[PDB]
């Protein structure tokens, strides 16, 4: 375990709390997700399970786990604090350089960042399922981490279509064989991929297909399957050159294996700077 009585409460933010750490080897500061006592057993298991798969995920734009406190209640996990919160809040308030303010070569920046998270997350075949800006985090400095902080806060409902008795689906995200299977790919990772990084050229000004509804994006899926020119796709952003979205068009290819692989994608969007 790591210890309690290192965690010095800053600020809140089941709670996470900001903190502070003095000599963890300025003071360090992490954040800590605490699970309330009065957790069910579900939740519980949940918060084991979650730890479990953090714990061998090790890379610079992926969150970290740093520690856990487990042997005792309250159960709490211990992760790296991003100090600008998610991505999709954080472009939000910025509008392109001609504020605040971000210039074109830091979106590329930002957008290359998640690919090389991507890509590590590729080396394990580990499938993230539910990418978008709202799941990556903002550190100093415009460094990224990618999270999942799952499906159910209120702030993005709308991103998520619900049946009862269903897996909850982020639909306008998912590549068109996920609509219409639950087969999630690191290839439908890269659908989703190509999805974000229109996501952050649109700095996040609108939900993907969204003067669409719901129905009209699950059509719109089977019309890939179809593949006789009816489908139908995410237009250019202002800020996005042509060649950027010819990228962004490649991650939509009806044949996954004509998506282009993170490596791929990172070394182009990271070329810039
Ligand atoms: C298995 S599932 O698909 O069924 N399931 C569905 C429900 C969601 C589950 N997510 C997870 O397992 C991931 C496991 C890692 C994930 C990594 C990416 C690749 C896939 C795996 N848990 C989190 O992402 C996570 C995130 C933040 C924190 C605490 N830190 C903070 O909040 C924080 C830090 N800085 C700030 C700034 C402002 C506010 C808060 N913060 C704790 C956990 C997945």
């Amino acid at each position: 375990d790591f210890p309690r009585s290192r965690l010095r409460f800053k600020e809140k933010l089941g709670e996470v709390h900001l903190c502070e750490v003095d000599s963890p080897q300025h003071p360090l500061l992490v954040a800590v997700k605490i699970l309330r006592p009065d957790a069910t057993k579900n939740a519980r298991n949940d918060f084991l399970k979650e730890v479990k798969i953090m714990s061998r995920l090790k890379d610079p734009n992926i969150i970290r786990l740093l520690g856990v406190c487990v042997q005792d209640d309250p159960l709490c996990m211990i992760t790296d604090y991003m100090e600008n919160g998610d991505l999709n809040q954080f472009l939000s308030a910025h509008q392109l350089e001609d504020g605040p303010t971000i210039s074109y070569p830091m979106l590329l920046h930002v957008a290359a960042q998640i690919a090389s998270g991507m890509r590590y997350l590729a080396t394990l075949n580990f499938v993230h399922r539910d990418l978008a800006t709202r799941n990556c985090l903002v550190g100093e400095n415009f460094t990224i981490k990618i999270a999942d902080f799952g499906m159910s806060r209120n702030l993005y409902a709308g991103d998520y279509y619900r049946v009862q008795g269903r897996a909850v689906l982020p639909i306008r995200w998912m590549a068109w064989e996920c609509i219409l299977m639950g087969k999630f790919t690191t290839a439908s990772d890269v659908w989703a991929f190509g999805v974000t990084l229109w996501e952050v050229l649109m700095l996040c000004r609108a939900q993907p297909f969204g003067q669409l509804t719901d129905e009209q994006v699950i059509e719109n899926a089977g019309e890939f399957f179809r593949d006789q020119g009816r489908q139908v796709y995410l237009s250019r952003p202002p800020a996005c050159p042509q060649g950027l979205y010819e990228l962004m068009l490649r991650c939509w290819s009806r044949e996954s294996e004509q998506r282009p692989p993170f490596s791929q994608l990172h070394r182009f969007l990271a070329e810039d700077a």
